[PDB]
């Protein structure tokens, strides 16, 4: 068929229950997560193909980087608990690979500083018990679809994206075809 199993996406040997509906793992020490959002704009184009009422989950990971790493999952946490995700991504990326002005947490609360969230705001809710459990959250995802790598993206809990699958020619057909594949699978 146009979409098999083994090829565009491959199925989790066993299903995560009360999934996102359409679950993304990253990490901003990543430099092929950085191609992604960055460059490739996969989460932007798979969210314009999404039918209705399928919201799309972004989560961060701890196995890069180290502290700094955990200091980004929380950071992102922080993020999601203020709102304000497009507002930091891109000064996260670059701040982390591109000038690399981000090595320490002190680092990364300067970007949403400058951002235009107040430090009032930002160190609430860094040292809140919501953005305790919204780390939880995401390490618990990571457990749950058994994470070995990212960029990686999961849908209805029940089926991988194979990206190794798909064309690498043109970096647009890439993109349609990685954001078909997941609209096809939310359909599935």
């Amino acid at each position: 068929a146009q979409y098999e199993d083994g090829k565009q996406y491959t199925t989790l040997e066993k299903p995560v229950a009360g999934a996102p509906q359409v679950l993304e793992f990253f990490s901003f020490f990543c430099p092929h997560c950085y191609q992604f959002e960055e460059v490739l704009h996969i989460s932007d184009n798979v969210k314009k193909k999404l039918p209705e009422g399928v919201k799309m989950t972004k989560y961060h990971v701890n196995f890069m980087g180290g502290d700094l790493g955990k200091d980004l999952t929380q950071a992102w946490a922080v993020a999601m608990a203020l709102g304000v995700e497009d507002k930091v991504t891109v000064p996260l990326f670059e701040g982390v690979q591109k000038t690399q002005t981000i090595r320490s947490a002190s680092d990364i609360r300067d970007v949403f500083i400058n951002a235009g969230i107040k430090g009032e705001e930002y160190d609430a809710a860094w040292n809140s018990f919501v953005v305790k459990s919204l780390v939880a959250q995401q390490e618990k995802a990571a457990a749950d679809v058994q994470l070995r790598g990212v960029p990686a993206m999961f849908v209805n809990g029940k089926y991988q994206l194979n990206p190794q699958g798909m064309d690498t020619s043109n970096m647009d057909v890439f993109v349609q075809q990685y954001a078909d594949t997941v609209k096809y699978l939310s359909e599935k």
